[PDB]
This record gives structure tokens, sequence and C-alpha cells, in this order.
């Protein structure tokens, strides 16, 4: 039983990644990481030695959603009154005066002490990528706690509201400036700044000021998460609409003189790397590279799809804008023949099989940039644009994806000689969302029965020791991993009640800063991804 499986491991969640350094007087917080065989909680070594406990809220939002669904569907209270519990000791404990939590790429608390922390230096900042937290349960425990967040983040990460400059990081304790009511003056594509308008970065200001609009009714930050969304889609190659992951360039207020200094203050990086051989167009927003095509094609493209069809009318340029993107992409950069992806710059150019001739940002030279395979987080885009727009150019790379997993043939359109394969061996908890979307809009039988499938798979291969893995040699288990959340969208399905589980935008957390090796020297550049990637006695690898 599905359900039963998941409310073991949320018990087990609770018990293994709880608050055990306080006595019987525990705080509500969660260890993001706990090997599953010892109860090791995962902790961050910092340069002089010292160890903290990893309690990064904001790599805990897919569980927040996990633990949401499973009260819903169990009618067991107490999973979603600890999520609420959380929730709240972080607005009592953690939101510093402007609004921003002590959370993201830079910002964590330690479960011993309970303090925030800070493991990189240079950078005490605010930062979030591609994490779409979940705000819907926030904004029902504190509506003004949230809303103070969502403004203070925009607040701290738009740097010049007149021309809608962004950046990753943000300030904490920086006074409320005009905010919304800031004046707009729509510049030409790729004019130069200091922030770097990375949309990764751009997904989570979008999202947060489009849940903003959802609760408070605020036009303000409509307006602006349109606008924001709008920057993305004016530089699009007028003749491929490719791109893009920024739309500014750098501002170049250094001349260069070494290929491996790639620091952003000496210019657009793709112009340094790419510019002589490619000319004008070689610029970061333009790389369309593994990584970046899905945050632009997947993690941008769930939100969008979601947040275009909730605004109804008004979602209707959304929707468009994020459809023929996931066209482009499938137009010029998808290979039918082996379901692979051509790094491309986005004027058209095919980058594969390319030897970089210098050194710089996209690798050192003598690399070579090849075709690469089309994930499962692909599947899901692809299903849910072909949902909205029954174009069979959105439906032969969702076919081709599928064919590739070992999940058959889901046919030559929804419903028409439909050959999936039921003794598939997947257990990618992307291939069974993806399965469940294609139900949803075709209501064809096989495709969910597949996904059910690929569940019983999920639970035989990758329920180990109570917790979810993608392999059994992982030394952590991460409270935040999503199998649990895809099972939990199938049983919904099932019971006929979708809305019982929060709609899935692949969005996730991460840690990043130095980390003190075991021969006592400083690792910089460590995120916790690196820790949750390795196995029984791998060390980190020094970078
Ligand atoms: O594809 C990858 O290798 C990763 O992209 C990751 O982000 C990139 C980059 O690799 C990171 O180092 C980071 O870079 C920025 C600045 O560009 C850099 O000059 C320096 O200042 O470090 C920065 C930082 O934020 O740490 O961010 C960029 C980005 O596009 O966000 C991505 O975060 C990771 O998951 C990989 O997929």
């Amino acid at each position: 039983d599905r359900l039963t499986v998941v409310k073991q491991y949320v018990d087990n969640v609770l018990n293994k990644a709880s608050d055990t350094y306080h006595g019987d007087k525990p705080s509500p917080l969660l260890a993001d990481g706990v090997d599953p065989r010892t109860g090791q909680q995962l902790e961050w070594i910092f340069p002089d030695g010292r160890r903290a406990v990893l309690s990064n809220f904001s790599a805990q939002q897919n569980l927040m959603r996990v633990m949401s669904g499973l009260s819903q569907l169990s009618g067991d209270p107490r999973y979603q009154k600890r999520a609420e519990d959380i929730v709240r000791y972080h607005f009592q404990n953690y939101q510093d005066p402007s609004g921003l939590l002590y959370w993201g790429g830079h910002r964590f608390v330690d479960l011993k002490t309970l303090q925030p922390e800070g493991p990189s230096e240079k950078e005490m900042v605010h930062e979030l990528k591609n994490a779409y937290p979940y705000y819907d349960l926030m904004f029902s425990v504190d509506s003004d706690a949230t809303a103070r967040f969502i403004r203070g983040f925009w607040n701290a990460h738009v740097y010049d509201w007149r021309i809608l400059e962004t950046s990753r990081h943000g300030e904490y304790g920086k006074p409320m400036g005009a905010l919304w009511e800031s004046k707009f003056e729509q510049q030409p594509p790729f004019f130069a700044t200091k922030g770097l308008s990375f949309l990764n970065a751009g997904n989570d200001l979008i999202y947060s000021a489009s849940l903003l609009y959802k609760h408070q009714q605020d036009q303000g930050a409509l307006t602006w998460a349109k606008r924001l969304a709008d920057q993305y889609v004016l530089p699009r190659d007028a003749k491929t609409g490719l791109g893009v992951y920024q739309f500014t360039q750098a501002l170049k207020r250094e001349e260069p003189t070494d290929d491996a200094d790639t620091h952003s203050k000496f210019g657009d990086r793709a112009q340094r790397q790419f510019g002589p051989e490619f000319g004008p167009t070689a610029l970061e927003g333009n790389m369309m590279l593994k990584g970046r095509t899905s945050t632009l094609y997947s993690e941008n493209a769930l939100m969008q799809l979601q947040l275009g069809k909730d605004l109804g009318p008004q979602g209707q340029d959304l929707l468009k804008w994020t459809v023929d993107g996931l066209k482009a992409f499938a137009k010029y950069a998808y290979n039918d023949q082996d379901n692979t992806f051509r790094p491309m710059i986005a004027n058209g150019q095919d980058l594969s099989n390319y030897t970089l001739p210098r050194d710089g940002y996209y690798g050192k030279k003598g690399t070579v940039l090849k075709p690469y395979k089309a994930g499962n987080e692909f599947l899901i885009s692809y299903a849910r644009a072909y949902a909205i727009d029954n174009d069979p150019l959105l439906w032969k790379v969702a076919r081709g994806i599928a064919n590739d997993q070992g999940l058959g043939d889901i046919g030559t359109a929804p419903g028409k000689e439909v050959k999936v394969n039921m003794d598939t061996t997947n257990s990618d908890p992307y291939a069974l969302f993806a399965l469940l979307d294609l139900y949803h809009a075709s209501q064809v039988a096989d495709y969910r029965k597949l996904a059910e499938k690929i569940g019983d798979n999920i639970i035989k291969i990758r329920y180990i020791d109570g917790f979810f893995m993608a392999s059994s040699d992982r030394q952590y288990a991460d409270v935040d991993a999503i199998e649990p959340y895809a099972l939990l969208a199938l049983e919904a399905s099932l019971r006929n009640k979708p809305q019982a589980v929060a709609p899935f935008l692949n969005g996730a957390g991460f840690t990043e800063g130095a980390y003190r090796m075991d021969d006592g020297s400083a690792r910089v550049s460590t995120r916790d991804n690196e820790l949750f990637l390795l196995n029984v006695g791998e060390k980190l690898q020094p970078n």
C-alpha cells in the first residue's frame, strides 16, 4: 500500500531527522540529511573544525508538500500540524526585520545550537535558485509574515527597479524602498548591468510574486511578476524563438587578462570564450547548454504553465510564451534518433562536439560540448505543454523520452497505438509525475497503470532502511526526496482528489560554502548536493 509506505516514511523522518539536542524541549526543526543505516544526521564542517547539523528550510519544501499531502489523503492531521509548526518557528526565530529568512544557498540553521549559520564567508546573503517554496502553506500559517518575506525578497534582489536589474543574491537588513510603485522603463535586450539576471533566481521571484497575488490580491505583485517573466521572452531569438537564461549581460568594468578568471566584472563570459569564433550573439543568456536548459525548459516551464492556467484570461500570454519556447527547443535542439538535446546558442547555432579553444566559464580548453540525454524532468514539461496545446511536435519529444527511458511507446498520439512497457524497471519519480499528467489530459488507463508500476518500482528499489534514496549505496538520504511526493500524487489521482497534493514544480534547495576537509584544509564552493551524491566510503573530491 503506497499511502502506508509514505506514512511510515514521514514517521521515520520525524523520528530520525528531529531535534535531539535540546532534551525533552526540542525545536520542531528537521535535519536535511540522515544516514538511514545509523540515524546519523548530515553535518556541515566549518573551516575551524566545528560541526553544524544542516537544517535548511529552503531544502525541505518538497517534504512540506509531502507532509501536507499525507495529512489530506490519510486524514491524520499530525503531519500538517508539524509542517505548520516548522513554518511558525521560522517566522518566530529566523526571519529578519526586512522579512528575509535564514535559509537558501548561503544560510541555514544549526540544529544543535539553533543558531543561523553562514557557510560562505564572502556571501552571508539570501539566495534562492529554483527553490519554489511552499508559500500556500506559509500563507495559511501567517499571511503577514509570508507577505513580508515575498516583498523583502523582491526588495533585496531587484537592484534597479527602473530597468529590472535583478540578482541571485540579496542582502539582509535592507530598508523597504518603492517596491511595486517603482517606475519602469523597458530596456532593449541584453543591456549591461552589474546584477546577473539568471533564470533560476528569476523563477523564484516570478513564482513568489504570483503567490502574493494569489493570496492577497496584490496587483502590484502580479504586474511585476508578469513583467519579469516578459524580460526573459523579449530577448528570445527573432528567428529561432530560443532563449533566454538571462536578459542582461555583465557590465565590463575591468579588462580581462586571464581566461580562467571568469568574474563577471570582466564582461559577458560567453562573449569572452565564444565571441572570437561566434560573434556578437555569444552571450550568457543565449547559451542553451545542459543545466541552463533545465532551468529554462523544465523549472520555468512547469511554474509558468501552472501560473498561466491559474490566471485564466490574463494567463494567456504566459501560456503562449511558455509553449512557444518548448516548441523552439524541440524544433532546434531535440534529436529524435537518440533522445538527446544539442548544446546550442540561441541564434540556432549547433554546438554538438565543439572543442573549446580556450579556458573560460563553460569549461577548460579541450572540453568537448556533447549532445546530452533528455531526462525525465523534460517528459513532464512536454506532457504538460501538450495538454494545453496538442501539437504533434510536443508529443514527439515526450514520446521519444519515454521510449528511451524503458517506458515503451506512449503512442503516435494520446490513446492511439499505445504500447507502454508494463514490465519497466524505471523507478524515476519524474517519470511517474509525467505519466500522471499524460493520464489526466487523456484518461488513457495505460498511462496510469504504467505510473502504478513506476510507484511499485520506487517502493521496491528506492525504499531503503525506511528512507528514499536514488541508490542503495548512498551515504545519506535527503528528507526532501521526491519519491514520496510522486507516490502521493498517484494516490491522489486514484482517489480522485488531485488537489490534495500541491502541484509539482520541480523545486529543490541547496546550501553552498567552504567545507573543511578531513585533512584540515578548506574546500571552497562545496554544495550539499555533493554530500548527497557520496556513496559509503567516498569522500569529497578536491574541486
Ligand atoms: O551547470 C552547472 O555547472 C551549474 O550551474 C550552476 O550555476 C552557475 C555556476 O556554475 C555557479 O558557479 C554559479 O556561478 C555564479 C557566478 O556565475 C560565478 O562567477 C561566481 O560568482 O559564483 C556564482 C554563484 O552563485 O555561486 O551560478 C551559476 C548559475 O547559473 O546559477 C547551478 O547553480 C548548478 O546547479 C549547476 O547546474
